[PDB]
């Protein structure tokens, strides 16, 4: 019926920030929707629960998803360690815009990264597969403890996440 919605509640050092909400295009990428979708419930035993952003690059990105080496070299999805590319029909427009990491065609597991700017030199290589909802300023206040190498100033993590409405 309608496309899921999702959510995430951040925290900073562990204090409580606020909560992003994200649409998943399960009418365009049935495949790479559920995967995000099944990971931010945790209903197949693993998932997003308690991990973090490790990468944020202001101006262009925040990357998360790397729940078994948390350093973006890890992560699996509900299909096997990976899983192919399903298609490119959506392309990278924005702020918000919410896509695949990816190390190689065919290859996506459980990283994915939130765009803050147009990364259009992505399009036809990374799947797109949803957008944030509400909350981009919950986004944009994580986005001001990265850095130009993508290093944090403080931890940003998932404290909770789920399915809504
Ligand atoms: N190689 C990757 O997956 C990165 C692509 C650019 C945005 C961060 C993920």
């Amino acid at each position: 019926m309608v496309n899921p919605t999702v959510f995430f509640d951040i925290a900073v050092d562990g204090e409580p920030l606020g909560r992003v909400s994200f649409e998943l295009f399960a009418d365009k990428v049935p495949k790479t929707a559920e995967n995000f979708r099944a990971l931010s419930t945790g209903e197949k035993g693993f998932g997003y629960k308690g991990s973090c952003f490790h990468r944020i690059i202001p101006g262009f990105m925040c990357q998360g998803g790397d729940f078994t080496r948390h350093n973006g070299t890890g992560g699996k999805s509900i299909y096997g360690e990976k899983f192919e590319d399903e298609n490119f029909i959506l392309k990278h427009t924005g702020p918000g815009i919410l896509s695949m990491a990816n190390a190689g065609p065919n290859t996506n597991g459980s990283q994915f990264f939130i765009c803050t700017a147009k990364t259009e030199w992505l399009d036809g290589k990374h799947v797109v597969f949803g957008k944030v909802k509400e909350g981009m300023n919950i986004v944009e206040a994580m986005e001001r403890f990265g850095s130009r190498n993508g290093k944090t100033s403080k931890k940003i993590t998932i404290a909770d996440c789920g399915q809504l409405e």
